[PDB]
């Protein structure tokens, strides 16, 4: 209404503004150079911010969609996620913009150029939790608990704001230079939960999930979904971290969605040598029925206690190769 008059003003130009503008503009895209930049270090020139003209590229995502970039005026280096326009979802920015949490990769701005949405964000120097698991087969339990713990703090943030990530997994967790900090990214599968708590459903075409192996049973059953899907995924992530491979992967080859539906939870993939409280945390996080599944916050507590049970975090950042 007033947002309509507003967006028309924002269109056709790249400006330095706030998150609300970006969000509003974003909705436009989800339905020629324009956008909003949320940091001083990324500076438009004369209403424009074009690739190879104002900023240059220097690929690491599921789609090789993410690059190191540099602003040609300012010298500042960050990351660009290229997303095609016809596929773009405002929830990528909605579940991201102005979210002041150290567990969520900060958004630096987003700029449309032609059929491309260029999403700018902090470049975290230590890469993805996924790459870390690849490099060193699997992670020590305490290290595994540590990162799950930090991902849960980030999800607790999202959920309390009525936001569901949609695709929680090691590849979508990023790490600082020392590996001390972990923060969520890729909100491409994020959904905004409407006033009535739980929402959408995969079959209606609103919650399109990201990674099959990490997908909760209520998703596959075409049931209504809430934040609880993230909690299931985060434990699939936990299994990935502990075993050096996704759930279901080592056992079933074909349409997993049908297996996830009717099998017991991947609970059998829990390493026998794990601390009982770690096993319990995963077990509670992998309850097939969402209502009885613990919340991110509830799991955070159990995870926190389990880390203490294993003598705290005393594993080196990078050292041992631990065979899958
Ligand atoms: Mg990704």
């Amino acid at each position: 209404s007033v947002e309509e008059y507003l967006v028309h003003a924002l269109q056709g130009s790249v400006s330095s503004g706030q998150a609300h503008s970006l969000t509003s503009l974003a909705k436009t895209w989800a339905a020629d150079n324009e956008g909003v930049l949320l940091t001083e270090k990324l500076k438009p020139v004369d209403y424009e911010y074009r690739e190879e003209v104002h900023w240059a590229t220097h690929g690491r995502g599921s789609f090789g969609e993410v690059h190191r970039m540099e602003d040609k005026q300012t010298g500042f280096q960050c990351a660009v996620k290229k997303v095609r326009l016809e596929v773009f979802r405002a929830e990528e920015l909605m579940a991201c913009a102005g979210l002041t949490s150290p567990r969520i990769v900060p958004l630096y701005g987003a700029v449309r150029e032609g059929p491309w949405v260029n999403i700018f964000m902090e470049l975290l120097e230590g890469g993805s939790l996924g790459q870390l698991v690849k490099e060193q087969g699997c992670l020590p339990e305490d290290r595994a608990l540590y990162y799950l713990g930090q991902a849960l703090e980030g999800l607790e943030y999202l959920h309390s704001r009525r936001i569901l990530h949609g695709d929680v997994k090691a590849d979508n967790v990023l790490l600082s230079s020392d590996g001390s900090h972990a923060a969520l990214c890729d909100f491409g599968h994020a959904v905004c939960l409407q006033p009535d708590g739980l929402g959408k459903s995969l079959l209606t075409g609103d919650y399109i999930p990201g990674t099959e192996t990490h997908m909760a049973p209520e998703v596959v059953l075409g049931r209504s979904c809430d934040a609880k899907v993230d909690v299931w995924s985060s434990c699939c992530m936990m299994l990935h971290m502990l075993n050096g491979c996704h759930p279901w992967t080592q056992f079933f080859r074909g349409p997993l969605c049908l297996k996830i539906a009717s099998e017991p939870p991947p609970v059998r993939e829990i390493p026998p040598s794990c601390a009982p409280l770690t096993a319990q945390a995963i077990q509670e996080g992998l309850r097939k029925e969402p209502i009885h599944r613990v919340s991110a916050a509830e799991l955070g507590g159990k995870v926190n206690r389990a880390l203490q049970q294993v003598g705290g975090l005393k594993s080196p950042w990078r050292g041992e190769y631990k065979e899958p």
